[PDB]
């Protein structure tokens, strides 16, 4: 994929030719299986699979990388990651998603320290990287739910300074916005549930990196415990990805008009928005995002959230995000239930008409 | 409802409206939390796996099932639950144990076929006895009640690895064991052609722990993927009731080669545990090992011509592999020990090819 | 498949393992398109697909025929062959309603159909009498009596006329009965019963021998566009592996329901091939190998609708041939001598005993 | 649908809620048949005749025009043949391949098929001079040369004689065009091209709004059982989400590659519904919204097969509308220096690059 621009490999990465009869969609690789004599690379589908393959290749391309990986989810992904990091050693993650917490409890019973820290701060940083043994900084950017915004580059060189490896979950801004390896991090980790795969009808997961010894590690883990997606899974994943960047510019272009809506009502107090000025760290966003992405959360004051979300029509009360379908939540209801108020709600910008999504939105706030 | 029948129709859960008589694919990752209140996100709620997971439970008779991406997720799913300290005894499922105990888990191997299990379950702070029976490739077979018995006094969980038997043949929970294992990847879905893993159990505390785990570790299957593992079920006792049938002509066959020695399986007479197999296997399995003499096993490998040379089991295509070449290239496993797959293709076209392979 | 006895050609026919990477189970080939410089023998999915294109060769493997042509449904496959009579030219059969939905489609197109019984010797010869006979169209075991044709014969009589000959197989499938071996020219199936088996997917097909119909069926196959999705061939293929250990459980079921009906004082007359009284039992022993899974009977015991209320087991609902046992009155679903209490029984591979319970409760004799 | 705009039609069309689970996307609807005794209101009994997962395609599509009906075939094809069954013994066509081939079969079926000019007022009336018209077949843009027929025109003197008029809208969408609001009585899809849009499924579709016509093609479509896989409708269902998204940009860099072609030394006339010099500019800005994805030219650099052979990043194959590009030529494939592009979604820099590289050599 050598010359070709990001969207001619969202349509072309790893669309290998199909020999004998030339299927320009690749076929559908589901068996477990395969003939030694026939061949010597293939020879368990808990170890290889050509569709996964080249769902992997693909993702790798988005970001010109050497390496992927694909898991059955996006958790798993993660999960993948931290069970490299050994008892006794530090994580470093940002103060602001639940998932990532249920992992970070798990990986603290085996031992693993985990430091919640603000990223956004220089002190902040400094103090965190400062712990004994760090082994991994975990940066979420955009963060979830208030959208807070890290500086990649800048902690990515603070943490290589103090020898740790830094990943950034890019699940919010996916690669048509935001580009990690590029800016200094080891490590993208993605939830493909999300708006990679975009129509909200398969799980997985992945993690795009360039380290080889990284990459053999990954892999082992992957083929031990087992965590892989079905050829099918991957094929709908490929699939979806074909329109990621039509998607992904649709939704961004939406949410700004929502966010003009959002802060024009007088029923609602912050809005947490990375593409406003007013954002805390919005020279960062332009430095690191080139879009401000399609999630936006904010205060809701006109009573309880449960009103809010019974008057959509056209938002779907859910959770999840990044598909064609427009979802809302209420974190403290929902996701974040087990500086996030009770009336802080989450938008997940579809495809939909943006004004029929405006007037859903006005109505819904009254 | 007879075992068969729920292989049928367990967890066949009707469609409200439409009455579809196949249960339609839910592949939704997401759910309107307005319009129900169960399901929230796929990766906790799903009803197509739930509809699997009932029907596994079912055919043990069993409160509890769980289903995983892969036999291997369901096993570290399982190893999760041993804390650093604690002992593990068991008769890959090796590489987990490799990773369970860099983490402070210890793992202990010993002989499970001898009253070596007094000495087995002697080990401090006893909290896991893994089985597998019949045994990978030699097909030595461990008496589930009497081990359950003197875990159990011990304090200790018995899981066994019920894959290469299935709960056609073998009913792990009721011989007292805890957990049954599943790669469903081999004879339960059976058609070589989806991942899956599952667990079934009865213990409510142990479910509780174990869904934790699956919805933290996210080692879930795809909905499409239950859908195939389903799909195949339906099948498994006529195919594994064909499977053994064809096994045991096979047996024959090998018996009466001149360039086969040991022949390794649970329905011989003259099987070192045949008491126990006939105790607790309702028919022997469609697994064979023996070991060739004609050669090095790649000049037998080279001249099938209907078995596939390959890995894995359980599924309709008849497979051969030589565990020394293929699984155990990484315990009495000779360099040239076979072990053969049964499918359900022809008894005689099997017989023949087999025949061929050996005569050269 | 050469030296592959039939349950072998279940599993292995159409499989050709994959060059370089060598999957056992054949990928799924959805690309509707194909790249020309890459090969020159796939042009577009309408026409060419490998995943068709293996289950076409299994089927025909199993008929040890050259040709099978597979479709989107039974009724296109039915169709397709049925466009291949031209206006003016006569059809005989013995049948289907949905076979009589075409039949009358055809009719307004001008062809003739001639119905006949095909079961006795006067009632052939005055079939085979009528004037450009194109084709003898014979469904046996019939749906839902159950009655016989000698294939062999109406083979040999209709030939002498000229006439193509097929048998519509999907009841007996080739597991119990091969038309082709019996001299007819064209097998008919609606593989959405028991080929695919799992009542998850719809499609036909026609397995035959001749090369001129091989390329009069493919031209119209790729004309009309009643071809089946790719997917759809995956599903019916992985069914198709079972077939032999299915039909069989199935066919030692019925056995077992037909005794239990035949004790019934509320049942009347059992309509099954395998009874020594059917009035074609003789035709039934020399032309199938086992008489099929399908049975039906008159219910004396009261409403028929409150019959089908009872069942906890089978499924009250139409086709057949699937996994699931389904039962259905035709005077109140599929035909809405066919009385209004006559019961249509499928049988599939549940348990015997649960399902000989569920029928005896059902029945409350 | 009411109040929903077409974007949003295309995400929430059909989608019907999921009783007691609540589903957003809804399940893949697999079974053949139904428990008759589970259903408040008997409306399901067979795969063939019915099934949800179709049907909730259907909806969608017939929303995207504002239509009461559509009916969802195995394939363009069958959809085109379902449409063909209706006309009847003695009655006439009047048209504008693959349906040239259904045209054949037509006229073996004693079908009158008769062949116009449709874009001139003498060549229309000429046209609808025919005894026993029912039926007006009109493809636009055309294939592969895209001139432009006149819908409503050609709908109201049609409907002045008393005949059905149908348009084949593959080549345009309804993104771009919309032929029951211009007067047709029928809309025709290979839903196979740009509505699925991803090159992995086959299907066909016919949009229209009587309610006679609609028995008769559902009708058909159970007798002659070319109903479409329920796993091929999620799939088309699936492509159809981003099928505005897909048209805005497949167009955009149309364009792009139009400006490419007119500059080459090896291009003669350019194709093109959005060329000012185009001889139906008037009706394309009457009735497309824009003038689509499809372009074709005249190659004056030598054999076009060797043109066909140097494209690095379009496909050389048949079809079109996906979101990988492709490139063919008629007279080889489906003048004979004439090239068909069908532009998909790759970068249209990237595009260009190959086109230009292709016409130049080396």
């Amino acid at each position: 994929m050598s010359g070709m621009r990001f969207d001619t490999r969202l349509v072309h990465g790893g669309r290998r030719p199909s020999a004998g009869t030339g299927d320009v969609v690749p076929p559908i690789h589901v068996s477990t299986t395969y003939e030694r004599r026939a061949q010597p690379r293939y020879f368990y589908g808990r170890g290889e699979n050509p569709t996964r393959e080249e769902l992997e290749e693909c993702l790798a391309g988005l970001e010109r990388a050497p390496f992927a990986t694909v898991f059955s989810s996006g958790q798993a992904a993660a999960a993948t990651l931290l069970s490299l990091v050994r008892p006794g050693q530090c994580v470093v993650s940002t103060d602001d998603y639940a998932g990532t917490d249920g992992l970070f409890d798990l990986a603290a019973r085996q031992g693993v320290r985990v430091r919640y820290a603000d990223l956004t701060t220089p002190e902040g940083i400094a103090a965190a990287l400062a712990e004994p043994d760090l082994a991994l900084v975990w940066i979420e950017t955009p963060t979830n739910p208030l959208l807070t915004v890290v500086d990649v580059a800048e902690v990515s060189r603070r943490a290589h300074e103090r020898g740790a490896r830094v990943v950034v979950d890019n699940t919010f801004a996916s690669p048509v916005l935001q580009q990690p390896l590029a800016l200094g991090a080891d490590v993208s980790l993605y939830s493909t549930t999300k708006s990679i795969a975009g129509h909200a009808d398969v799980l997985g997961g992945a993690l795009v990196y360039r380290d080889a010894d990284l990459h053999a590690a990954v892999r082992a883990y992957r083929t031990t415990a087992g965590n892989v997606p079905g050829a099918l899974d991957c094929f709908l994943v490929r699939r979806g990805l074909h329109t990621l960047s039509l998607r992904v510019h649709r939704q961004v272009a939406t949410a700004r008009v929502l966010v003009e809506r959002l802060r024009a009502s007088p029923v609602v107090g912050a809005v947490h928005y990375p593409g406003l000025p007013e954002h805390p760290q919005h020279a960062v966003v332009k430095a690191q995002m080139s879009a401000p992405g399609a999630i936006v959360s904010f205060d809701y004051l006109g009573g309880p959230a449960e009103r809010l979300l019974d008057r959509f029509t056209l938002f779907t009360c859910g959770v999840s995000l990044g598909g064609v379908h427009s979802l809302v939540e209420c974190p403290a209801l929902m996701t974040h239930r087990p500086g996030i108020g009770e009336s802080l709600i989450r938008l997940s910008v579809g495809i939909e008409d943006p004004q029929d999504l405006a007037e859903d939105l006005s109505r819904a706030l009254a």
